């Protein structure tokens, strides 16, 4: 029902989905001392983020994962628990055995089904009908940890790698609570089960639409690219670039 | 699914205007369909400023009041306006020009505690209950009628703080649903029971009464605890309940 007191929280995050789970965070009783939060330098993602830590004088880090500053950060805070909402490093290992409690992460997809960056939008280009979203502990690498939960989202024909990640965010944030509990309670979860697939770093296909491809690749792939303000799919034609309208 | 080619205008201000935001572009609603009514960038708005420029979405900072306002409004030509914690009164004929109407998400059980400051109100009070109110907006502030009503337990825990806190998260699970009741024409229920207001006005000037009951202090201690806003003040500083007893 309600998380222990004196409960200390780390959010490792950047942007909106770690706004939100600070406030989420806020909502549940967690005081302000015993909530810490290590992100990114404040850009055009992360400016409600750091404008939320200064206000309200949440102590915070910038500094990168892999650094010792990072590591003396968690240290001196002393989480009990750390939740990743869309941090963007791996977060190595002796940073995660700081919480006892362990830690959580948010992955767009149905792990272990897209492993990798980019879920959203290979999602799309391999036509899924369903996709979805999974909170899971963390260990050393990506993507590998235990679930804790899952739901299912549908992909619809209409979507875009736009429209989807929105509601990928906005959908998570509905579970985020009861994981939080979760993790409270030491729910050890379940290890991920069932066939695993990956997606490199980089754009898919360098953004580039392939002439070779059937028109339904085409509009899967024109709407995977579809994510503003970024350019949109490219059509190479008389060996000479042009953007899609889509 | 939202009606395609449906527009909206979001009116409002802070991380529940940008997740109104996001959650209609989650819903399939496009960039140059969504406007923006909001107000200066500053330390609780700049996630939505933040987001509005990298997105390219159309956007007013001008005063409600103002003919750049309505203009704004009237040159995009909402089918709704969404005001989500927008903080003026918008004009009667601005909300005319959105065909479905609109809709405010209000932090009380409306029409009990109208106004400002109804988590602190509510805290002080002793009410152990309190809610969130989406309701079709008319020209008067808090008055119109409702499409969804959630209840909050206030627990003997919370702070002012806390929630405000929990209010913006809860409503934001609800806003979805609020947004098809909108787009799918429900007309609501007028509000009844008694109503209550609360003005700008900060409670008893944040002094603590010592002729008030413990369970007094304690509820007046935690509706004044909002970091980074002093804390209540007792004839020094007084965050919790435990600093108020060693004081005496
Ligand atoms: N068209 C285009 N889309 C992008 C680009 N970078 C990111 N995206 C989209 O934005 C989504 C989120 O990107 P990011 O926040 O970097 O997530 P991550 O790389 O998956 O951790 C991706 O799934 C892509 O769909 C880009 O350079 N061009
Ligand atoms: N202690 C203290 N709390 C404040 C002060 N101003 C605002 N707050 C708190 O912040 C909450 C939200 O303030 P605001 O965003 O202005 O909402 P409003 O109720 O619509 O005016 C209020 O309900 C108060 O609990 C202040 O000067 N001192
Ligand atoms: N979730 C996830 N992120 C990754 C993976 N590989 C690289 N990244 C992140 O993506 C970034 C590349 O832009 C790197 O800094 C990594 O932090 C992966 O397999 N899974």
């Amino acid at each position: 029902m309600a998380i222990a007191p004196n409960t200390r929280v780390l959010v490792a995050g950047y942007g909106l989905p770690a706004e939100f789970c600070v406030t989420t965070l806020i909502g549940m009783g967690v005081e302000i001392d015993k909530i810490a939060v290590a992100t990114h330098r404040e850009d055009n993602r992360n400016s409600g983020l750091h404008s939320m830590l200064r206000l309200r004088n949440i102590q915070f880090t910038t500094a990168a994962a892999n650094s010792e500053e990072f590591y003396e950060f968690g240290a001196n805070f002393a989480p009990d628990m750390i939740i990743s909402m869309h941090y963007r490093s791996l977060i190595p290992g002796r940073f995660l055995k700081l919480a006892k409690k362990g830690s959580v992460n948010l992955h767009p997809s149905l792990l272990p089904a897209y492993r990798g960056t980019n879920s959203v939008a290979w999602v799309i280009i391999n036509g899924e009908s369903e996709t979805g979203f999974s909170y899971h502990r963390m260990d050393e690498n990506f993507d590998t940890g235990a679930i804790l939960l899952q739901e299912r989202i549908s992909v619809e024909e209409t979507d875009t790698a736009f429209s989807l990640f929105h509601r990928q965010i906005a959908r998570a944030m509905l579970r985020l609570e009861e994981v939080i509990l979760k993790l409270d309670q030491g729910d050890p979860g379940f290890a991920q089960l069932g066939e695993a697939s990956y997606y490199a770093r980089e754009l898919p296909f360098g953004g580039v639409i392939d002439p070779r491809w059937s028109e339904v690749q085409i509009d899967r792939f024109i709407r995977a690219m579809f994510f503003p303000p970024f350019p949109p799919a490219v059509l190479k034609i008389d060996g000479k670039v042009y953007y899609v309208p889509s």
